[PDB]
């Protein structure tokens, strides 16, 4: 949850604050301050009831002039857009570390494994894909991307694979050989 | 300037590390909480006698038991790592608002059409790839992926277009028809 406050510049606010959201259970994961006279705050979702009287009491501190609910932070804006478009992606992305462990994977990669990304994130990817040596390929310091063929729960898929950052590992996409047909016909003169 | 603070896990030392920062007239902008036991510190410049003699008081506070600076917060952690996803990925993707003006677009992008992103940032989806009304699509509300068969600077294209969150653009996917055959021949082996 993001909140954004509204304020005069005074002295001891930020702290006033803080220990509000001390007083009241809610532990902070952020705060970020705009020069210009706003305060975001950054903590785990409250209840709706919580919520409200939060609200309502942040605007009784001596030089708030409003509060409201925001989307993000200042610094999580741009990397939640990268974060959108890569999840809607609608076949299997997923990246994985020098150890092969999944690190991020989009909603596809999770339906087609048929699981929630928390568990899909404790497996090495050859756990998840059988046929290909994902440890010895990142081991052999790849420069170019690579496509193999793989079938997963029956299924032909082509996987693509590719480096990611000097090496910090790799990313890849699965794209199902039958949509391929499918939507190379969705042309039809 | 980016610090981060190790410390133990006692009550008021983030807000005793506020009140330092607010007290020596620190243009704090940034706090990032690590879940683990770490606060991490974004803020204006300092002069380096100043900035030394505020890494020594941090320090001292109890229960800190160490301060460094840091070359990203968090949050610009993750905001490398999910460019650095985009950018590895082989085939051009980008994205685009809701007017189709592109946000974002990989290197193959870059290669494709010939423009740093920069000035591809500048154009429309129409004014790169012909053959596809994208803002018409755009204001269809749309649901569901399109595909469309492109043909750019001569080089024919399978392009699928999908919709991102609630409603805020479009994700753009070309891949090349005939790479497409070439590796689907070698699926074949």
């Amino acid at each position: 949850m993001r909140l954004e406050v509204f304020c005069e510049d005074r002295l001891g606010l930020t702290r006033e604050l803080l220990d509000l959201l001390v007083l009241r259970g809610i532990d902070l994961r952020g705060i970020e301050i705009d020069p210009i006279g706003r305060i975001y705050l950054n903590f785990a979702e409250l209840e709706f009831e919580s919520f409200s009287s939060l609200m309502a009491e942040i605007r009784r501190i001596a030089g708030v002039t409003d509060v409201r609910t925001v989307p993000w932070m200042p610094s999580e804006r741009e990397h939640l857009a990268l974060s959108a478009l890569l999840e809607a992606l609608p076949e299997p992305v997923l990246s994985v570390d020098m150890k092969s462990k999944v690190d991020m994977a989009n909603p596809a990669s999770c339906q087609l494994f048929g699981q929630k990304l928390d568990r899909l994130r404790n497996h090495t990817a050859a756990q998840l894909i059988n046929g290909f040596n994902f440890l010895r390929w990142l081991e052999s310091e790849p420069q170019d991307s690579h496509n193999e063929h793989v079938v997963i729960n029956g299924q032909n898929f082509l996987m693509e694979i590719t480096p990611v950052y000097l090496q910090d590992e790799n990313d890849q996409h699965v794209l199902t050989a039958v949509v391929m047909l499918r939507s190379t016909i969705r042309m039809g003169r």
